């Protein structure tokens, strides 16, 4: 069957929050059978513990964030993209700050740490939510919508038009590495008010509203697109479940994805549980 996965070892990393400019340390942790994605503040006393959940979600400024009370877990985006593109449905997150690190501002190094912990199998069906039914929010010309579809698609445009399949398409190699971005304008105000303090060349493509500033260029001709498709994986993974359908969306950011998760949920009629006995029939595949 297609089972569920976890981390073969505890794997560790240290980085700098993106908008904290704190210091921080990861360490991923083998979590059993249906557990999902937790997170773990370790810097706090008490620890909080908090389920990389949908309704777990507060605030949707440039970035997913988890809040339990008055603690915070943010930008969870690009990790728990890098978690569905490799499969991974059970892992402890511990933290040592607020904020995830933002690496190259792409999944790609969370994808090779996930790897280099080496993946579990465990002996339990890996449990899908297929898509039965059209479900769409929208909000002014933002748009988000799940429509039918046997695999995982995303298709998303932006102010500019990237589709891609799952199932024809490594997540790994086409999406994986696209790197976060930001206008110097934009940068020059959040820096002004004390955000992006972490934020540089090295982790972040900047522009002017012209060209490309980063010496050494892009990793894909649409690297913005891409990366807002690898945010849309990441926000959609808050499911807690992987998605059987496709979806579409137009200017679409934190909140109104969390929006279009928290409607689907509600809306049972639109979703089903589904499990595959048989990895050969089954409509997506992992490595
Ligand atoms: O939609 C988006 C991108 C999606 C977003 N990234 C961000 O918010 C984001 C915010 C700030 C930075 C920075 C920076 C820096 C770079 C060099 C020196 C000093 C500082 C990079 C990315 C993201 O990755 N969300 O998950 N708009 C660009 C935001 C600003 O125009
Ligand atoms: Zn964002
Ligand atoms: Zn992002």
């Amino acid at each position: 069957m297609i089972k569920q996965r976890t981390l073969k070892n505890i794997i560790r990393a240290t980085g700098v929050g993106l908008h904290s400019g704190e210091k921080v340390y990861l360490t991923l942790k083998p979590a059993p059978v249906d557990t999902g994605i937790v997170f773990c503040r370790t810097d706090l006393d008490p620890v909080v513990e908090i389920p990389a959940r949908a309704e777990n979600v507060g605030e949707t400024t440039m970035s997913t964030t988890l809040v339990k009370g008055d603690v915070k877990v943010d930008t969870v985006e690009h990790l728990l993209s890098a978690m569905a593109g490799l499969g991974i449905d059970n892992a402890y997150v511990e933290l040592s700050a607020s904020e995830v690190p933002i690496m190259d501002g792409s999944a790609g190094p969370f994808v090779f740490l996930i790897q280099s912990a080496g993946l579990q199998e465990q002996e339990a069906a890996k449990k899908f939510i297929r898509i039965k039914r059209e479900v769409s929010v929208e909000e002014g010309d933002k748009r988000a919508v799940f429509v039918p579809f046997d695999g995982f698609k995303v298709s998303f445009e932006i102010d500019q038009q990237a589709s891609v399949d799952f199932s024809s398409t490594s997540f790994v190699k086409e999406v994986s590495r696209a790197r976060t971005f930001g206008f110097m304008r934009d940068i020059e105000y959040l820096r002004s008010q004390n955000l992006a303090l972490g934020g540089s060349v090295e982790n972040a493509i900047v522009v002017d509203e012209n060209r490309v500033l980063n010496e050494d260029g892009l990793r894909y001709e649409d690297e913005f697109v891409k990366h807002k498709i690898l945010d849309a994986i990441g926000d959609l993974y808050l499911l807690g479940n992987s998605l059987i359908g496709e979806f579409r969306g137009f200017k679409s950011g934190h909140a109104l994805n969390n929006q279009l998760l928290r409607t689907l949920i509600a809306d049972k009629d639109a979703w089903e549980v589904v499990t595959f006995e048989d990895a050969r029939t089954a409509p997506i595949s992992y490595m």
